[PDB]
């Protein structure tokens, strides 16, 4: 296998940290990824040597900073195979991107009596903005239900889609179940009704290549900090024909063409129309470095190593008594589980005591928890820098916990 | 004088940079400030040694990251003398903070037939969101006009304020003129009508102490990157009694209490109700370091040095032929000027050629330009790390430009 987990781990300084006296096993990348020194240092070097305002003054440092920013936009657009860099808007993250669509596109395209379709596995980020829109305009939020194995009940779609369905908002990969949804086919179906499709790609972009032209999605969102990048930065992709018709959301400097207190205000062109005020230039530089880092490893190399690691994990976990897994066998990135009747809060506390970082709780997916009739779950993320040894530590930990608490 | 500009400059690595072969004179801090290595390194060290998700999992690194974040919120609240840390919301910047108020507070408190009052010196960030609100609800945007010297025509306020005035939105310090407005007295007047007051403090917080209890403003906004901090982070302060009644703006994870696809969704408490999705944790750590750095220098020490430098600049500039200054004599931070009939774009290009970074154009204040009947202006910011020598370089440059282009 062409991927070298030991060379990659050497790029991540936090991975040398110790917790409760033992070496850290960081199994919470789905909540946020650790960052390589290449990403950390690119941001710091920008601040140390080339920092200035962008899209404003035209002196040397400002000119060069603005070019660096727009170069990141180009690099990002190539990463997802968008047709044009101008189809990408810099946002704080997946959550802000979804909210931008819900307001700018939703407010002018969804009216009383209409319906929107989400799924029962959606993260709150891809639920709440649509509930807010549905309440603003008097529309109905319809829900694709789950099967026990964590896949979508695709047979229900004929009854959910009708001529008043304006949008399907759907996750690419579940943050709990690891399910990858059949986006291409669902998007074909939605387009046959005249619906647009927003894809929540927050848990997809780090696991394999993503091609928004091949998908034909109308909107796609993801967050930098889960793609081994800095916080406070993400990407919203919107098909150019939709984007150029969308009205601004936030108002302020840089997104205007002209401002008058007697004759009103006119807007600049997309995507800058959607970027009011000073951007997170530092985070944009760091995001560019993160894309370069991931592209240098090769997403198909990453996918190969992670799928191998996940198969090993699922195999070893069979030797844990009374373990319940949630989701399908072909899961990406995350393993969701409970141990016997012990509360997830407790299982995660013990694991933390062993130096093992997992997330416990509802994982911002309360409807998903409700479907499985549990209050909470434990979750282990298995990212490209995690190791078989870390997997063994988790398995052994769960065995100890079962024995001690049985 | 207790401030040592040479020791301070030694903290700023970019200040050693060279531009067009000469030492950089960075006179554009009003657009964004350079950052000390204390700020740069605090963020980088966080990423290198303690990075994790906040307000989510409770394992060791996450617990410590969440505490660091909430400690910054506390430090920020003490910096502006807010009564409680829970009156501060983390935002992308001043612009996003104003938009949050315009939507969450504006949409439920400003109705058809109402009026809002801004001034003719406002930055677009404190104009456009109110124009958008006024168009959403059918309200009127009223304007306090300017005097020739760059002060507000305060005699007009009796005719602008009435019983339907819901909000005064007013800049603390102009980003062009350097005018500091009489906020305390204007806020007393506005409160007598039952109006609330949002203060745009983006150009105030780095120049002297700011005390929102003494001001009694209802909202106050500022940006981290102008306070020697990272990009992508800012602060919105809102009086607790107003904040706890405001509805959420963005929806998603972390701002909810419960989420149901059959029984709807309930919200968490302020300020977290206003912080949807993963925050800019990296920028928050860096902002905390920036507040500690500025507080260690002492804002009254900074104000003393800057006011001395500004007095020197205004004195030396008298020896530039055909220079027009805009604004009052007691200006803070920025000097706005034009040279003869030469376009500002050209004057700034020559200055850039001398290694001198100024901003030229409308400075996101087109109504202000209109009032002075010019298309554009040059602007020199004189921040706490700038020097008398840099001032001489600007004066000499403008003399050369006048001679060469006369
Ligand atoms: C499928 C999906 N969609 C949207 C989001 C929100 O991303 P933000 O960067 O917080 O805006 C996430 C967030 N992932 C984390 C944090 S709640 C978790 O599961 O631990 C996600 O998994
Ligand atoms: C008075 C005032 N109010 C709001 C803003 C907007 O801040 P943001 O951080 O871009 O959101 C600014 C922005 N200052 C810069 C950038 S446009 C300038 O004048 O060069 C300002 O001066
Ligand atoms: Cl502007
Ligand atoms: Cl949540």
């Amino acid at each position: 296998m062409i991927f070298s987990v030991d060379k990659v781990r050497a790029d991540f300084p936090v991975l040398s940290r110790e917790v409760n006296g033992l070496p850290l096993a960081y199994l919470d990348s789905a909540a946020s990824a650790q960052k390589p020194s290449q990403v950390i240092d690119a941001e710091a070097e920008f601040y140390r040597h080339g920092y200035a305002a962008v899209h404003r003054g035209i002196h040397t440092l400002s000119a060069q900073a603005t070019e660096k920013m727009e170069n990141v936009r180009k690099r990002a657009s190539l990463f997802i195979n968008a047709r044009s860099a101008e189809e990408l808007v810099f946002v704080r993250g997946t959550t802000e991107g979804i909210n931008l669509v819900a307001n700018s596109w939703g407010n002018s395209n969804v009216r009383a009596g209409d319906n929107i379709i989400i799924s029962q596995m959606e993260h709150h980020a891809n639920i709440v903005p649509w509930q807010m829109l549905c309440a603003r305009v008097g529309a109905e939020l319809r829900v694709i239900p789950l099967n026990p194995d964590g896949t979508l009940q695709l047979e229900t779609l004929p009854t959910l889609f009708d001529e008043k369905t304006r949008l399907l908002a759907i996750t690419h990969v579940s943050n709990v179940l690891g399910t990858e949804n059949p986006l291409a086919e669902m998007i074909t179906l939605a387009h046959q009704h005249g619906a647009k499709v927003l894809v929540d790609g927050a848990q997809a972009v780090m696991h394999h290549p993503v091609d928004v032209q091949a998908l034909d999605c109308d909107f796609y969102v993801f967050s930098g900090h889960k793609l081994y990048g800095p916080t406070g930065i993400g990407i919203l992709y919107v098909k150019e024909a939709l984007l150029q018709e969308m009205p601004p959301w936030e108002g302020g400097g840089s997104m205007i063409a002209t401002v008058s207190l007697s004759e009103g205000t006119t807007w600049t062109k997309a995507p800058w129309r959607f970027e009011a005020g000073t951007p997170n230039t530092g985070g944009i530089i760091g995001l560019g470095a993160a894309l370069e880092y991931v592209s240098a490893l090769g997403l198909n190399n990453i996918a190969e190593y992670e799928q191998n690691l996940m198969h090993y994990a699922l195999s070893q976990l069979e030797s844990v008594p009374d373990l319940t897994l949630y989701g399908p066998q072909n899961r990406l990135g995350v393993i969701a589980f409970n141990l016997g009747k012990h509360h997830a809060y407790d299982v995660g506390s013990f694991l933390d005591n062993y130096g093992i970082a997992v997330r416990t709780g509802h994982h911002a997916a309360m409807p998903l928890m409700a479907y499985y009739n549990v209050p909470a779950m434990c979750r282990a993320s298995l990212a490209m820098y995690n190791t078989h040894e870390e997997v063994d530590r988790l398995v052994t930990g769960l065995q100890r916990i079962h024995r001690l608490l049985g």
